[PDB]
């Protein structure tokens, strides 16, 4: 099987094990890269991704739909801001994981909605994901407005400097509280105790039975009354066996 030799293949190149990410589609989507360069096989593909850093680090990039924006699905931010804020606050800083966070805008929503949250003792938010060039770019943490366009303008005001027309910059008083790392979800050590995990729009990809072994190892990061913030396409089943309660949609807490 051609795909089965060319996923041993990534695997031994990036670690990442596309026999964790649905078939049919992480199939079509590779297939239709290898093509637009021309590529007659995942034979040759594989063959250039061995030769050609850029043209591995560009299809890790290219892997997902990645594109992303600043509160993303707005009203689940309130939501956050609203119902689950309460629940996991505490006397002690919270530990935040954006995991999955593309090039950034999750976690500098998180920390922007964060800091305005008078009086939390503080906020420390790791923001992880296996596409360097996506690192890279959230390290930098410009964007440009169309990834802006639900942010509150005091907000935008208050936390990035606007460089020109439609490009602005976070503010190092919102970088200094995340730490951007390179993590495989579906490989790597999981760091423990977190008052709150946002991973959206990412399980997505990955199999059922993946995705079943990332939500358990989810709760075990979470600290007891911490919560786990999904997708708004994404939803874990009997939670309960997970020891997870739902708290509103796409918020699950850990009893
Ligand atoms: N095994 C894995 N571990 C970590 N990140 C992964 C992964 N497989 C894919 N990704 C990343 O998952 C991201 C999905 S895009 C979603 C970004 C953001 N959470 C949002 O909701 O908009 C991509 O950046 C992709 O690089």
């Amino acid at each position: 099987d051609t795909y089965s030799v060319f996923t041993t293949k990534w695997k031994q190149l990036t670690g990442v094990d596309l026999t964790l990410y649905k078939e049919a589609q992480m199939k079509r989507r590779l297939t239709s890269l290898y093509e637009k360069k021309g590529f007659q096989s995942f034979k040759d593909f594989a063959a250039a991704l061995e030769k050609d850093q850029a043209l591995l680090n560009e299809t890790l990039d290219r892997m997902t739909i990645n594109v992303s924006e600043f509160y993303r699905n707005y009203k689940r931010w309130e939501v956050l801001e609203t119902a689950i804020l309460p629940l996991i606050k505490t006397s002690r800083p919270l530990k935040i994981w954006s995991a999955a966070c593309s090039t950034g805008e999750e976690p500098y929503t998180l920390a922007m909605l964060l800091d305005q949250q008078k009086g939390l003792p503080g906020y420390q938010i790791l923001a992880t994901d296996i596409d360097e060039k996506a690192l890279e770019k959230a390290k930098k943490g410009v964007y440009q407005e169309r990834s802006l366009q639900e942010v509150p303008l005091s907000v935008k005001d208050r936390y990035f400097t606007q460089n020109a027309n439609r490009s602005y910059e976070v503010k190092t008083e919102i970088k200094k509280n995340i730490t951007f790392k390179k993590h495989n979800l579906l490989a790597d050590r999981y760091e423990q105790d977190f008052d709150l995990i946002v991973c959206r729009n990412v399980f997505i990809y990955f199999t059922e039975s993946a995705k079943e072994e990332l939500y358990l190892k989810m709760a075990h990061s979470l600290k007891k009354n911490g919560v786990l913030f999904v997708g708004s396409t994404e939803q874990i089943f009997n939670p309960e066996k997970f020891g997870l309660v739902p708290a509103d949609t796409f918020f699950y807490q850990k009893r």
